[PDB]
């Protein structure tokens, strides 16, 4: 039992919810939230703006020195950092930007992160200002991940599109 509330069963270990991803952490306090990161974890807009803002800056602060210890993420990598005022920690996965042409076959290994943790709370990746068809990363989602991911979406209209769509 954990204490995720209000989600929709999608299989035996995906859950969805119309939810603002920064409020259910921040009333969760989950193990690992995912950021909706790119590759030199410059939390400006969308998902990562929005989780950086709701740190006062601290996930910024520490993404800048990691960056500067370690170089640039991969497109289909991650890393885990502080979850700050919100998680435990916080996994920083890069999904593919269409929006910068990248090959959305990465978007696979991008889910394939979240195996590595039991639990987590996490966006859509590639969703949002990332360019990617939701439905898709949903699937996508639903056939990569094997451990337990309870997914927040912001939108209620894209919430009711991708459940009533869901095969
Ligand atoms: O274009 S996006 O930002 C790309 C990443 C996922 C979507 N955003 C969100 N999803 C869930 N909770 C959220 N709180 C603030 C933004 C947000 C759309």
């Amino acid at each position: 039992v954990n204490s995720f509330s209000g989600y929709l069963k999608l299989t035996d270990n995906v859950y969805i919810k119309n939810a603002d991803i920064v409020e259910e952490a921040k009333k969760v306090k989950p193990t690992v939230v995912v950021n909706a990161a790119n590759v030199y974890l410059k939390h400006g807009g969308g998902v990562a703006g929005a989780l950086n803002k709701a740190t006062n800056n601290a996930m910024q602060v520490e993404s800048d020195d990691y960056i500067a210890t370690n170089g640039p993420l991969k497109v289909g990598g991650s890393c885990v950092l502080s979850g700050h005022n919100l998680a435990k920690h916080c996994l920083h996965v890069v999904g593919p930007n269409v929006n910068k042409g990248e090959d959305i076959q990465l978007l696979k290994s991008a889910y394939e992160n979240f195996n590595q943790h039991e639990v987590l709370l996490a966006p859509l990746l590639s969703a949002g200002i990332f360019g990617a068809d939701p439905i898709h990363s949903l699937r996508v989602c639903v056939d990569t991940v094997r451990t337990n991911v309870y997914l927040a979406v912001f939108d209620k209209n894209l919430y009711d599109k991708l459940v009533s769509s869901f095969l």
